[PDB]
């Protein structure tokens, strides 16, 4: 009855919060709950372990990759990268097509002089992003830097890596990770906020090949060192455990429903739905590029902006939760991760259509 | 029945577990979870700033005090008093009494040359700390840190700091704050993980004066920078939402119950009846001088080693989990932090008495 079409925080699969309240006191007959035991004792770090696994198991991660769970955030992130990957050079470049983008890059600052490349583009009154093989990388950069998903501007880049083996790319995959198969393989860095297809706010998941370890800048504190996480099995320090939980009981509802192939599948009819409607109204209108949509995050606008307070209204009345565009572009914005149905994609796409209706 | 001494994670209030489970999937007739809502949404902005004045209430802090709240616990934090209250000055004094004091000095390498002060002492075979008049501060220092309560020594520093206006003092309160009344005057920075007498792990509380804000060092990542946070409202990123909200009720439940003067009324009735039964017993023995005996971590030995597992077995079987004492320093150890009840203590020493009334 109702759907929470929030940013991030966003929307958990209602079976992993019904097991997550069921167990709240007494976890594994232990008579405690998770948020209660140590992180070092074995029911714990058979959680850990669990998880981990589990993840690797649904991207498919190579033996050469190190999967870490640390604290933070994806802003966290925007220091940890260079803090970790830069080593002795003083550069790394940056392609900017969005908001995510370009505060990775105000961070970075901090700690390099990042070469930025604007890949942003008009294409027939549509945003696009340029091709990948269009890109200017430079000469001595120690990596490459770009997010595949911005939640703001709704914009995707959906292309596979495909530099040479003389090119690290790392990437912000917070609001998009795990909806659509992708070659790890082709990364050098790939980390993720937890709170949008993952689990709940305050964990964080990096996926670092083997031997990008090792460079860390001093300066970089222990809790985001990524050698200091992998020699602790990300345990250095208290990691967020109910969190940690949570995220494993995700993975293993992804399994059992499919896997990222499946959930693909199912994010393509959600997305196909709602951009339908919204192509076909003359009350809706996105002005995204269709090769550059985001299917994760749907902004869009009313033409008639006199009427947003009354969609807003209406819309909560119908149980159509946190439906407002972010604080910086105004408008409205559905988030339809991978936890949000397609019975719920519906439900918002025939309110759509009736307000139009009885409005348009 | 079943009483959970874990050092930390460590027990949630009862009570406030109860409210957690009941509105785990349906928060503020919202129809959705505290972790599915935005955290710049005007609910879980309201639930934020009652914590923080709850918590500002509870421990009498002044309006030229900032509280922050942050991710990275309380190892994030050993590296974040360094990176932003250090200036220009390249020296720091440490005391150091134990392990969590020391950890804080070896991180503090990273970023200077930190002036090391051993307060360490053996008074009548037990051990103790020096008074703080006899701790040497250096001129040049930026500021001074020691740590309050360690908690795999089992050792107190409750001795109020009364050093010049000009000596900063930074400490590291993650095992004791909110178990006794404190002058929040005294200080510069105080620093806390949650995941010990506040709320569940992934959150970290600092309380910083004001005009040490706005002397970071550029390398600090943003996360972790005092003036940003601060200036943001502790929500510069996605916090650990989930965590934030667990410790507002944990505050709200700490004022239904008479506050930090109540607190500190019943921990002295539990570490006395504990300490007590050590005391009197030749079985078990504690070696911490009395002025420096902790009241929430309590240690102990057994006169002979070679029932450690068996102490453990049978414990365990009377419903009184995690005594195993810290690996690097072995034997046994209660954690009575503030959610566990006199009851709880009660049914720990009944056990003792008739353990070494059989196996003595």
């Amino acid at each position: 009855q109702i759907f929470n079409f929030s940013s991030g925080p966003a929307m958990l699969p209602a079976e992993v919060l019904k097991q997550a309240q069921q167990e709240l006191r007494d976890w594994n007959g232990l008579g405690t709950s998770v948020m209660e035991v140590s992180h070092r004792g074995k029911e714990f770090i058979q959680v850990a372990e669990e998880a981990e696994k589990d993840f690797r198991d649904l991207l498919n991660v190579p033996s050469n990759y190190k999967v870490l769970f640390c604290h933070g955030g994806g802003r966290g992130q925007f220091a940890a990268v260079p803090l970790n990957i830069l080593g002795d050079k003083t550069t790394a470049d940056y392609v900017d097509a969005g908001y995510w983008a370009a505060s990775a890059i105000k961070e970075a600052k901090k700690y390099c002089t990042p070469n930025v490349f604007d890949a942003k583009v008009t294409v027939d009154g549509l945003r696009a992003v340029k091709p990948m093989r269009e890109w200017q990388l430079s000469d001595n950069a120690a990596y490459m830097h770009y997010c595949p998903n911005e939640t703001i501007d709704g914009i995707a880049i959906d292309e596979t890596p495909d530099f040479g083996a003389d090119v690290v790319v790392a990437a912000d995959f917070s609001s998009t990770i795990l909806s659509r198969p992708i070659d790890v393989s082709r990364y050098g860095v790939i980390y993720a906020g937890a709170q949008k297809n993952i689990g709940p706010a305050g964990l964080t998941i990096v996926i670092v090949r083997e031997d990008l370890l090792g460079k860390a800048n001093i300066a970089c504190p222990s809790i985001l060192d990524y050698s200091i996480l992998n020699d602790n099995g990300s345990m250095f320090n208290t990691p967020p455990t109910f969190a940690w939980y949570l995220s494993g009981l995700v993975f293993k509802w992804l399994k059992a429903n499919g896997g990222v192939a499946e959930m693909d599948k199912i994010n393509q009819q959600k997305a196909e739905l709602l951009y339908g409607v919204i192509d076909n109204s003359d009350f809706y209108r996105n002005d995204v590029a269709k090769r550059n949509r985001s299917r994760m995050n749907v902004p869009f606008q009313l033409a008639d902006s006199a009427l947003d307070k009354l969609f807003l209204e209406e819309s909560f009345a119908a149980g159509l939760h946190a439906l407002k565009g972010h604080r910086v572009v105004g408008g409205m914005r559905a988030s339809i991760y991978n936890a949000m149905p397609l019975e719920g994609v519906k439900a918002l796409t025939d309110f759509m259509v009736e307000f139009e209706r009885r409005h348009g």
